Formats: C-alpha cells, sequence, structure tokens
C-alpha cells in the first residue's frame, strides 16, 4: 500500500508553529514532487529524502510536537536528536553523505548506502528543498541565451539544441531551450520520463522515431520557431544516428544521470534490466555502462568536430568518460566557466521561494512585487512573465528567481511585509539550490579551474553552513556527493513576525556576501569591486 | 626580527569586550607555547596559527575592534569578513585545511599549502584552543593506566616503556608515564626536543648514549620507580640497538611525527637536512623516509613478537607504515580502540580550560571547585592531584580535566558563578581537543572499527559545529587533515554574565549530548543507555 505522500495545503496548523509546518511541508513537498516517491527518491535516481520510511516517520512526529526553541538533528536522512537550543537558532541541522574523503570513492559510496550507513543527499533532496523541475529551468535558460549571445548573434530562432535526459532536472532542458527560441531535440531511454516531461508542461511532442523527430525539428527550425522534441532511445545509439542522419545541431549538452551505479542505462537495456545488472553483477555493468558512455562521448565530441558549440551541463560527463577511456572527453567545456560564473561573481544564484499555503495567489503576489521592486530591464523583470507564462506549479506553488547579493534580502523583507498585512496568505519559504557562489566547492563543476587554483578548496561551504546557523536560518544543511565535491544549503521562513525580518536580512545577506568574498578571494575583479563597494573585506598588508 | 608574541596578563581591555579580548589572549596564547613560534607553527611540524604574519596582524587588528554582535570569519587562517549577527551568535567562525575528498591526497595537500591555498589546521593549532604539552598529558596518562590495568596487574612499577618523539605533543610521554609509575624512555633524533622537555619539567634526565640510557631505566625499573629519560637518536637506529642490548620493554608505542613531507627525519640526517630535502628533491626525501620508517615499525614488531605490548599513539604510524611496505604494521592495535572508546560512550573526553588573566590563582580556585564537587573517587578527583603535583604552567594558566555528558557543563556553571562574584579575576575560557566522542571522524584513530562499519560517516563533527553555532559558542572551527578526518572545536567563555551561564550549558550539553548520540547510534550499549537516561533519543519505528 502506497504511502502517496503529499503537502498540506491551507492554513491550519498540525505543529505547533508555522516554522515547523513549514518546514514539514516542504520535506512533503519534496516527496510529492520526487521522480520515485515511494522509494522516498527525489531525482537523480537515488538522491532521497529521508533515509527510510521509518526515519521519515519519526521525522514528521517530531516536526509536529518540537517547541520553537528546539532544534531536531539529522543525520544522512535519519533524526537522531532533538536539543534545547533558543528562538534564534535554527529548528533542524542535517549533514548527509559526508564521508571522510580517502574513503569516499564511487565503489565505497556504494557500499555504504548499500548498508544502510549514508545516503546519496544530492543538494535539495535530503534537506527539503527541491521544487520539481522548475528548480534547475532559469538555470538551463540561462544556459541557453548567453550561449546565444556569445556564439550565435544572440538568437537561436532556426538553430538546433540536441540533448539527452529526461528525468527530474534533465526535463527542464526542452522547456529551456523552447522558450530560448531554438528547436530543442531532447533523448531519454525511458518513455515514462518523456511521458512525465510531456504531462507537466515540459516538452511539447514525443517523437516515434528518430526519422519522425528529424523531421518536427527541422520544421520548427525552418519556421524559426521555439519548440521541443522527445525521442525515446538511447543517447549513445541515437547521437549516433543523429549524425549519419545530418541533424547538424548548433549547440549538442546532455543531462543524463550517468552514474553507472545509479541510473545510467547501458546501449540495449531498459532501466529495469540496468537496475538489476547492478543488484546482481556490478561488475559487468560498470563495464557495459562505461562502453556506452564512451560511445555516447565520442557522438558529442563527433558533432563537436562538425562545429557545435557542445558542453558539459553539470552531470559529470566530461570525468566519466575521461574514466572510461575517452581523454579528449576532459578537453569539453563546461556551462559553468562559460556562462555562469561572471554571476556568481555578482552572488547571483538560483534563489527560489515556496508558497507553504498551496495557493498560487501567494505566488501571484510576488511576482507583482517582483515587477514593483526591480528595474525594467534587469534580469529579474525578464524572467518572471516567462515564468508566469511557460511553467506549471508542481506540488505547493513556488519560484525560482535568480537573485543577487543584497536583493535577495529586499525581495524577502518585502514579502515578510506582505505576509505579516494580509497580501500573502500563509509564510513563504525562500532557499535555493547549492549551486551557488558561497556554497559549494566541486572541481568537476561550479568551481572547475578557479583563477587561483583553488578548484578544490572546501572551507567555503563549511563557512556558509556556519553562518547560516548563526544568522537564524530555519534549517541548515550541510551535504557532500561522495569524494567529489561538498555543498550547504540554508531555508529562511518569512513568516510575517520581526523576528523572521531580522533573519531574513542577516541569513540571506551573509549566504549572498560570502560567495562574493570568496570569488574576491580567487581574483575575480568583479566579485572584487562588488565586496570593496559592500564592505565585505578586510584589509590585510603586504597586498 | 623576531615577534615573539605573548599573551596578554591582567585585567585591561585591548578590545571593546571580554569575549574579544579573550579569543585574542588564545590565539597569542597559542603562539606562545608553539613549537615554532616565530613560524607561527604551534605543534606538529607544520600546524599553523594563521596562514602568514600578515593574515595574523589582520586578525589582531579584527579582534580589537570588533562588537560583541559581529562575527569575524576565518578561512584557512586567514581573515575573510566580518559580518552583523547578533550577540548570541559566535564571535568568530573558522574552516582551516578542508579540501573536496577526491583531491586531498597527502601529495596535492602538500602542493596546495605550498602555493598558500591552505595550512594544514592541526585540531588546536589554527582555531585557539592549544595549551602547551598539557593538552594531552592525561590521555596519554590515561592510556597508560588503563595498560597497566588491562595487562599488568594494575602496577607498572618495575615496568618499562619504551617510546619515540618528544614533540609538542609527544613531550607529554615521558611524564605520563612516569605519573603512571613506569621507568619511561623516550628518543628524538632532535637534542632540541630534549632539552625542550627537559625545560618544562616534562622529562628528568637526558641519556649520554643507548648504553647510559639502558641503566638509568634499568636503574628505575629496579627501584620500582617512575621516572623519564631521553635518548638523542633516530627511533629507526635506536629501536634496533635497544633490542640487540635486551631492553625488554613492557609497553612500546610510537608519537614522533611520521609524516614524510613534514618532520620525519630520514635515519642519518637531522631535522634540517631533511626539510630541504623535502625542499630541493622530495621523491628521495619520501623514498628514505619510507626506508627508515618501514625499519622503524619492523622494530617495534620485533618487541611486539618478544611479549611487549605495542599500540599505535594517534600519529598515522600504522598506516603509513603499511604504505612503507610492512603489512603487518596494520594489524597493531590503536590506544583509541584498547582504552579510550568506553570513556567516549560516556561522552567522557579532553575538557580543558584557560585563565584569561594569566594569573596561576585562577586555575588553583577552579581546582578547588573540582574538589568540593565531584565525588571521591571520580577519575577528574584522582587527576587534579597528579596534575597540580605534575604539570608546569605555559603560557596561559590552564587546566586539561577531562569529563563527562553533563559534567562538562556542571563545573563550567560553576566556574562561571566564581567569575560573577569575584573569585576568579577574569574570564575562563573553556575548550577541548578536537579528540572527543562527537568531534571527528577518523578511520585511522578515533573511528577505527566502529561496531556497525561507520568509521568514515563525517556527518558527525558538521553536525558538532552546526550545533556549537546554533547554541552561541564564542568560536567555532570545522578542520580537516587531508583526506583522513574532518573534526570540529568549539570555545565557550564563561565571563561571569547570564548570557555566557545559558551558552555554557548549551553549549557543552549539546557537545557532549552529540558525541554520546554518535556511539550509540553505532551499537554502543552503554551509550545507548546513557542516550535514553539523558532523553537524548529520538524513537524509530521497525526496530
Ligand atoms: N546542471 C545542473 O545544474 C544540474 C541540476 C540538477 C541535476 N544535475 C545533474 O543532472 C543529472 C540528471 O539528474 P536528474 O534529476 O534529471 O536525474 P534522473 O535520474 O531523474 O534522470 C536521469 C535520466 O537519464 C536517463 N538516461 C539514463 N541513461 C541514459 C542513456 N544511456 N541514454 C538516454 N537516457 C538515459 C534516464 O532514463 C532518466 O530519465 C544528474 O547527474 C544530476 O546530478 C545537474
Ligand atoms: N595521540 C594523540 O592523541 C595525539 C595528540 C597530538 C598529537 N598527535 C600526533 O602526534 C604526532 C607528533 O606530534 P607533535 O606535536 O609532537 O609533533 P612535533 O613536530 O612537535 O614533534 C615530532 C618529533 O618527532 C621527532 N622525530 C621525527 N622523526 C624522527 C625519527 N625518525 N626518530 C626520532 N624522532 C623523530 C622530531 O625530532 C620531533 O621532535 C603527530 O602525528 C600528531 O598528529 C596525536
Ligand atoms: O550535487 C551535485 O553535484 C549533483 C546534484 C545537484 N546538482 C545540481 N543541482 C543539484 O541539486
Ligand atoms: O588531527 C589529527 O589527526 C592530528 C592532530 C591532532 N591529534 C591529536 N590532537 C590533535 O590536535
Amino acid at each position: 500500500t502506497p504511502r502517496n505522500i503529499k503537502a498540506a495545503r491551507g492554513t491550519t496548523l498540525r505543529c505547533k508553529g508555522w516554522q515547523q509546518e513549514t518546514i514539514l511541508r516542504l520535506l512533503e513537498n519534496n516527496i510529492e514532487n520526487g521522480e520515485r516517491p515511494e522509494d522516498l527518491v527525489i531525482y537523480m535516481n537515488a538522491a532521497k529524502a529521508a533515509r527510510d520510511w521509518d526515519c521519515f516517520d519519526a521525522i514528521v512526529r517530531t516536526l509536529k510536537t518540537m517547541e520553537a526553541d528546539e532544534t531536531l538533528v539529522v543525520q544522512s536522512g535519519k533524526p537522531v536528536g532533538l536539543f534545547r537550543t533558543h528562538a534564534f537558532a535554527p529548528r533542524v541541522l542535517l549533514a548527509n553523505g559526508n564521508v571522510a574523503g580517502r574513503w569516499a570513492g564511487d565503489a565505497n559510496m556504494f557500499e555504504l548506502e548499500k548498508r544502510g550507513l549514508t545516503i546519496l543527499p544530492g543538494m535539495t533532496a535530503a534537506c527539503w528543498q527541491y521544487i520539481g523541475s522548475q528548480g534547475i529551468v532559469q538555470g538551463t535558460y540561462q544556459s541557453f541565451v548567453s550561449a546565444a549571445e556569445q556564439y550565435f548573434g544572440g538568437s537561436l530562432a532556426g538553430r538546433i539544441i540536441l540533448t539527452a535526459g529526461a528525468g527530474g532536472m534533465g526535463g527542464a532542458q526542452p522547456l529551456a531551450g523552447k522558450m530560448a527560441g531554438a528547436a530543442t531535440l531532447v533523448v531519454d531511454v525511458d518513455p515514462v520520463s518523456l511521458e512525465r516531461r510531456l504531462n507537466t508542461g515540459y516538452l511539447d511532442v514525443i517523437a516515434t522515431s528518430v526519422d519522425d523527430a528529424l523531421a518536427r525539428i527541422r520544421t520548427l527550425a525552418a519556421e524559426r520557431e521555439g519548440g521541443s522534441v522527445g525521442i525515446v532511445g538511447n543517447a549513445a545509439d541515437v547521437f549516433e544516428a543523429l549524425h549519419r542522419k545530418e541533424l547538424r545541431p548548433d549547440i549538442v549538452t546532455d543531462q543524463c544521470m550517468v552514474d553507472p551505479y545509479r541510473g545510467y542505462v547501458p546501449s540495449g537495456l531498459s532501466p529495469a534490466e540496468a537496475a538489476q545488472l547492478v543488484r546482481t553483477d556490478p561488475e559487468q555493468a560498470l563495464a557495459l555502462a562505461a562502453a556506452t558512455l564512451a560511445r555516447h562521448a565520442r557522438a558529442m565530441l563527433r558533432f563537436r568536430d562538425d562545429g557545435a558549440v557542445v558542453f558539459e551541463y553539470g552531470n559529470t560527463l566530461r570525468a566519466r568518460s575521461v574514466a572510461a577511456g575517452v581523454p579528449e572527453a576532459g578537453e569539453l567545456p563546461s556551462f559553468v566557466t562559460l556562462f555562469i560564473r561572471p554571476l556568481f561573481c555578482r552572488g547571483i544564484g538560483p534563489f527560489r521561494w515556496i508558497a507553504a499555503s498551496g495557493d498560487p495567489k501567494d505566488i501571484a503576489a510576488i511576482d507583482g512585487i517582483i515587477e514593483s521592486t526591480f528595474a525594467e530591464g534587469h534580469m529579474i523583470r525578464q524572467w518572471i512573465p516567462m515564468a508566469r507564462k511557460y511553467i506549471q506549479f508542481q506540488g505547493l506553488p513556488a519560484r525560482i528567481g535568480w537573485l543577487g547579493h543584497g536583493e535577495r534580502s529586499k525581495l524577502a523583507l518585502l514579502v515578510n511585509e506582505a505576509v505579516a498585512d494580509g497580501r500573502i496568505s500563509a509564510p513563504i519559504a525562500f532557499t535555493r539550490d547549492h549551486l551557488d557562489a558561497g556554497s559549494v566547492a566541486s572541481p568537476y563543476r561550479e568551481t572547475e579551474k578557479m583563477q587561483d587554483g583553488s578548484d578544490a578548496v572546501s572551507d567555503w561551504p563549511l563557512l556558509n553552513a556556519m553562518l547560516a546557523c548563526s544568522n537564524g536560518a530555519s534549517l541548515v544543511a550541510l551535504h557532500s556527493n561522495g569524494d567529489k565535491s561538498a555543498s550547504a544549503g540554508q531555508t529562511a521562513i518569512a513568516d510575517g513576525t520581526p523576528m523572521a525580518a531580522f533573519k531574513l536580512k542577516s541569513v540571506l545577506d551573509a549566504d549572498t556576501g560570502i560567495g562574493v568574498i570568496r570569488y574576491a578571494d580567487a581574483g575575480y575583479e568583479v566579485a572584487r569591486e562588488t565586496r570593496a563597494l559592500h564592505g565585505l573585506g578586510i584589509e590585510i598588508g603586504g597586498g
């Protein structure tokens, strides 16, 4: 018998107070929007909201009975203690997925998870900050727009984007590409993944074959219209076929789950046969997945040699391809270094907010505060109309709205006032992905090729989490992805009170502040000037 | 021209308040007691108080001007930002030495430190919690006493302890062994190290040769008296010679710095020639250091085959010896699993406190509160007279006093009252090593062979640091030692105020609480009962 978790709607408390209730609803919202919610899996195949259902039930009970001056402590998805702290402390502290680095290799991480000692935490899966496919779509859209500005004269009309991966997060690629004007073709081996994008508005059409997809993409390109087409098939086989048939894409990227232990499908298997092979014969699953990934990466490089702009989109494809024997895949650029890093230098990152009421009018109210607040032509003034027009709510109504240093606390204080005075019906939860300037160390991705070589320095997310606790964030998390990266998340709730006014301002300005500091420290001049302008620095002699 | 840093004494503020002043004095005290203070090196050859002297000068300026509701942020020894937080937040957040695990190997850590991107933080070096050789001496003493209880009928009279390593931390072995009744022989390659122990009261006599050392040790053993003798020589050569000459030690351990990049001396070189070889030809320095370490480990194993109790004392000798080609060294037990783990199950760990005044009467006052507070026969009632009789103050007067869950906050509240009412002249700083139940993940040491296999799970120190911030610790740090371990430190200051009363109780009970939780989670029955008794648990079904 299925759980079918849904977040509570409306304005009735089941907990002792709105801070606790909002976090409960965020946890419930994660599972409501998850890719495999009956396994607690939220996205990327195995990133979970809780270690297991008994752990989930205990977390829920504790949120319903904890006081506003108590702090629940969660360890890799498992509630482990409830401490009396104080009103200005967080209500929940989480550390998920962290393993000392020498033993945090891929094989040992898989063993530890299989024995119940750890979970794959993702970024927003295990600390309850997921808002469905919307959470990533602004960054995927921004990446395509910036590609268009840098390499295609500022327009994707008539241009073709080819990608793979229509999962919980990759599912935003087809919509991102359509919004940016491109004829967008997404490959996924699982027809269920395409149907789920088709039903949530993220995909327009599912093709019946490669030939059919080719025809529909050429039509969109010839009309110079944005639209998206899905193909069912393995990226390795389909990318090869698309080259034989002369697709000639302008952009090629990929957002499959390429982890051979967790959801990469070898050529000729289904998702279920692959999961079963990992269970019964992992050495053969690994060999088969590497052979498919090698072809997959070679197909992208073949497009790159014909003239396509090929980049990695944050799924570790390059490093895993190099390990599977494609050394040239290590030479591919990344969306971060081509498009996102100059935004991080200004503290601009995937800020986001969730209506705890479940009422879409609460989001439309905040979209309205944004249009009265931010200058015309600002990034956010261009984005909110796109979101309004193209993005269907999933679970609790929520909005991705990238904003930068000082802008996040400005918006959150105006929302907190709007909660206090009745324009918004219930608290708003502010959070963000961990793909942000001051909250992640990740040499394969966010911090690849730092100007000063500090790629792997992970002091920075630890400081980000310690500041969030010290500033009164409602919920703070520290996550790792094996031995490859470390990140910090935090949630801060606008409940209309003055206490929340103080917290929203302290937390969010320090959250973007430490990111600006981090990039100024690396030597990025735009960050150094932002740091100086906002008084974020410390004067050190002998410079 | 040398800095010659000394902590300020007396009751005059140079900062805006006693929280800031106490932390300034702790930072100054670290360098005053450091093994190489003109290089900012505190102990283990390269663990530093600050990234460099310019960083140190900026930290000092900021401590003198920051307000009581501001938080200084330090990144691997470098001040990087000053944030407005609140009165109940920490005054200093530090993250030192952390590198994402895939790139945190020994060779890359050495490169990153050489380029100024990171520091070796030790545990108490980079977050200003060091009290000279006293910080480790209770744990070294406790280890010898427990060895005596388990293997020698409860007495070391007439017994011989052989060890190596008379550095800042290894220097406590000769005194620990003497206090426990043994004839204790310590080998060190550097006569300066022995002279410094001889001058601070940690070593009785320096031998002039192996033959001389042998004679003085046999005399102490025959009188059945405790005493210590130092030999100048390389452990590899001296341990071999001691076996040829038939020392027949009862206990053999080692506390050299065995890191070949940082202070392990190959056989036939001096400390200076070795440091120079690392600089000019590190591949040969590594080869020579491994050959010496192999012999060093084989000499210990030869004693073990004659019948000595041989254990590792926390310096990574086993793992580095296995890497140097001695696989049998991996089979040696460790002081943690033989002697310390049952203390961690009760939350008992290296708690410690420092008189900010610099006045020894403030320590004697707290020694007196302890003798009126703790039942006769309690561990601490046996230790304080030993400390009083054998331990010379270094720098600011300070006391190591291992205590367990609820005992630490009990003592700290009584001290805070004694500060409020004049028995103690100025604030007392409470802190601890990071070798503690809830504050370190370390498979080679503190968490080797956890009953449930969770050795490498490092969620726990991250939670320890997040709780310390949320509970108002004065100073919180997160440290790593390469890819091998992660730890959390915190300092909480008894300044006589009610605000400090609240903080001391919240911080310290959560600091020991999370350690008890951590061991109960692993299945240790004494910890599970402590967790139940103090209401630290969370009920989870399907158990
Ligand atoms: N770029 C970013 O900022 C960003 C954001 C979130 C997710 N990610 C990464 O994106 C990846 C995907 O995440 P997700 O949540 O969408 O994962 P998911 O598990 O929900 O979806 C992965 C999809 O890949 C498909 N797939 C697997 N092997 C395939 C193959 N050989 N050919 C074709 N399709 C194949 C599966 O059918 C599935 O639909 C992960 O690596 C995740 O870490 C990055
Ligand atoms: N067991 C514990 O709880 C504990 C506590 C603190 C320190 N430590 C560890 O103890 C070790 C020593 O720390 P420290 O602060 O004393 O270091 P240190 O650098 O101050 O002293 C190391 C000493 O080793 C000597 N030495 C080096 N190579 C030698 C050789 N081949 N033969 C003989 N002597 C040799 C040096 O002369 C030096 O005096 C480190 O690994 C540190 O991490 C463990
Ligand atoms: O942590 C990671 O590197 C992968 C998952 C994460 N990436 C983008 N968004 C997410 O939550
Ligand atoms: O962090 C480590 O493993 C070594 C240094 C540390 N050991 C004991 N005491 C200390 O401060």
